[PDB]
């Protein structure tokens, strides 16, 4: 899709909803869920705390703090994945993923691992107990961790693990592994270094489903590959799997996740259109002092190999349902008319989640079969309509609730007339006039919007 | 997708198939079907003849000639739709559409109608009889008639009817009706002038299905709208509906047809990307002496209103699964790298059909879940892979059977190892070296390709 203008974002004020801050003292709140107890549960990414909030009264309890979570102030690591077993009454399990030190690591630049871990909920003492590591030794870094953890209708865990930031900034010269897959020998040694830029599908005990897809002749935990930073994952009522993902200077994506698909990163951003992006592989540059001009690969310094999207030899490439956004090769990623911080005008929205709106007896008119996608950089919640079979999007991403806030997650109440959102503690966001600010209106908050 | 180069088309020679020309100099052969008698049936658009061809010996019989078919030498009108009843053993019916004179027409420029008609096959006399008009008074013109007619798994007739060529060439100043839908009053009067640029869904007796979608508050024969020239339509084994469609200078489409969808034409060609196309509405131009610059709306003469794809206020817009092809705004539609005949280099392939390959006892290796799309302008047949649920394409359109022929239709034998193809009697096609020729290698032919 084509970017909205600052004016178009600023008008999305959602005057038909009442706003109320429920909690305002949260530290890097990350994931939000409607629990099986009809309470709101949420995570703090850096502290490792799991909180439960009474939606009616607003009282809150810290149910548990995951010990030894590792988090860097300049990083996106920490406590990430968070989901309830779907039959919680009879299987009182909570599944998380988190950053932990890796005692086997021989890399002082990458000292950590990601672990998918199960806890047992004790309703008598209201806490979590009996930790069990389902899948350990997964990649960890400060960048593009993703880490959405959901349980599908097949009662399998689906887990997004980002590309770790390879081929940008601090990891510029590391070779991106989004396209790479394990050998059988690597699986035998539990070497999961290729588990970057993937959606994983695991059994509830961490093992490999016997009907997972094959990649390059090997069936592993990988379900799909070729992802950059997929922070949104959500099943629809008819069992389809929708996803949101952050692109580089362009081409954030809404994807339909299908078994065995290849979503193209890093060779393809968004559509395979050769428009506004090309794959500049700095790991293949002979000179490691080469600079990244950060023009999305369209303009590069001498010495870095560049592959056009159409020059890639790919297999099972699946294009996105929608891009937020796609621009021409003539696009100027340095436009000075935007200000000193030109990145704010980049054709992206930085989606942070993806949530299937299920309606209810007070469902909001017109919102049937919508997907809600929070935007960090634009301070809106997008509403994206699909057809009733969730096979295609209809029309465009409609912005909602414009504010100077970094929206991190969103859910809705069972009746469907109240939305609950989390906001980041700090960072940059676009203002009504299109400029950048790091003064957030509601830092680290749980906010509700009630239809009136 | 990005256009293939002339060299990439030239190498797609399909050396793994044996070619045998069964017939040539057919009079504008148009549609072919594997018949209930395991013979090949095909139509001649210009004559109204329905021919049956013996696969083994190639003997041909003129089974029937549809009387009073109207065809213009320079036109795309004539005998069009052609399908067998799916339970032919117990329902020996053949369904057609055709151009016929309209006696109540009050326009000398548009004197004809399209009629969807049923015939009964009499096996004892080996001919057709007892015609029944199912739906008459449909639009008719020389351009963009489409006319693909299939019976769905719901035992409904699905019928594509093109936009009649409005807003180009001989119909430049007529207002395109692809976005328009009937009022209840027009329906009551059987005024079907808005049945342009649509997929129609009809009961077998021609009546309006009560479960057809609603458009602007009215349920009509319209199933989807916003199409230009959709010549390809085919159901998948799991009941989805795939489609191909010719765009203008760009953005031929492969579409997934979903009930009630709006496929954007003429406001949107291909994706809603503002890339290489804009909607110039010549019917709204200040005067009818203005010239069409034929630069796909990116540059137009003064006095014609232009609407960007992103400026359209649309409802239920459904984007294509694949475009053949999409180009940048700076693309040169009048490129001098080719000869005076710039159109042959336009980033299009002119898809003429769409056929779901179903395999069989001799299925071709690797062709699972593919869609075959013949190209008129490039002299190839494309193979397009989808995932096993027919929810997305995988990778790109792979060209096959490169020749100096305009491929018009394609089917496969039940065993799956033989393809049968129709070619046009006349027209332009691109040579190996990228230049145009109107010398066709196999004019008006039925061609058999057998996997080695
Ligand atoms: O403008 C853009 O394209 C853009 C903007 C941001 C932004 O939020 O400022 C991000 C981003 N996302 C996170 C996160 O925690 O998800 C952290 C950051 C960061 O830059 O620090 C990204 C990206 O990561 O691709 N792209
Ligand atoms: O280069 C292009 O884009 C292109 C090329 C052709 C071509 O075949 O020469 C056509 C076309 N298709 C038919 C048909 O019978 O299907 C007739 C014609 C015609 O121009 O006479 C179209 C189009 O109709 O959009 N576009
Ligand atoms: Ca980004
Ligand atoms: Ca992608
Ligand atoms: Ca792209
Ligand atoms: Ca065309
Ligand atoms: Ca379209
Ligand atoms: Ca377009």
């Amino acid at each position: 899709d084509v970017p909205l203008t600052p004016s178009q974002f600023a008008k999305a004020k959602s005057e038909n909803f009442d706003k109320k801050v429920i909690l305002s003292n949260l530290n890097k709140p990350h994931a939000l869920l409607w629990g099986p107890d009809n309470q709101i549960w949420l995570t703090e990414r850096a502290t490792g705390k799991i909180l439960r909030v009474n939606p009616e009264s607003g009282s809150v309890k810290t149910v548990f703090q995951v010990p030894e979570i590792v988090n860097d102030a300049d990083g996106q690591n920490g406590l990430l994945g968070f989901a309830f077993h779907p039959d919680f009454k009879n299987n009182p399990y909570i599944y998380i993923s988190g950053t932990f030190k890796n005692p086997k690591s021989t890399d002082k630049e990458l000292p950590n691992q990601t672990i998918i871990r199960r806890y047992t909920y004790n309703k008598s003492t209201d806490t979590l107990e009996k930790p069990v590591d389902l899948l350990a030794g997964l990649p960890s870094s400060k960048d593009h961790q993703s880490g959405r953890l959901v349980i599908g209708p097949d009662q399998k865990i689906y887990y997004t693990i980002g590309d770790q930031g390879r081929n940008q900034l601090a990891y510029l010269f590391l070779p991106n592994q989004a396209q790479h897959t394990p050998t059988q020998q690597e699986l035998n040694g539990k070497d999961y270094h290729t588990y970057m830029g993937k959606v994983l599908r695991l059994n509830l005990d961490g093992s490999i489903p016997k009907d997972n897809p094959s990649f390059n002749g090997v069936v592993s935990h990988i379900y799909t590959l070729g992802h950059r930073n997929p922070q949104g994952l959500a099943f629809t009522p008819n069992g389809k799997l929708l996803q949101s993902e952050q692109g580089p200077n362009s081409d954030d994506e809404i994807n339909l996740i299908v078994k065995g698909g290849n979503y193209g990163w890093p060779n393809v951003a968004g559509y395979k259109d050769d428009s506004g992006y090309a794959y500049a592989n700095y790991s293949a540059a002979a000179n490691k002092s080469i600079k990244d001009l950060a023009q999305n690969g369209v303009k590069v310094a001498a010495g870095v190999p560049v592959t056009k999207e159409s020059e890639w030899t790919g297999k099972n490439f699946v294009p996105p349902l929608k891009t937020l956004y796609t621009v021409q090769d003539t696009y100027n990623y340095n436009d000075p008319t935007c200000g000193e911080m030109t990145f704010i005008c980049w054709p992206t929205v930085a989606p942070s989640s993806a949530y299937v709106y299920k309606g209810g007896k007070k469902a909001i008119t017109g919102w049937e079969n919508t997907l809600l996608v929070p935007s960090l950089k634009r301070g809106v919640i997008f509403r994206i309509k699909l057809d009733p079979t969730y096979s295609t999007t209809y029309d465009d991403a409609v912005p909602m609730f414009k504010s100077n806030n970094r929206y991190r997650d969103v859910i809705a109440s069972p009746d469907g007339n109240v939305l609950y959102v989390l906001t980041d503690t700090a960072g940059n966001v676009q203002k009504d006039d299109g400029s950048v600010t790091n003064t957030l209106e509601n830092p680290g908050s749980l906010i509700k919007f009630t239809y009136k």
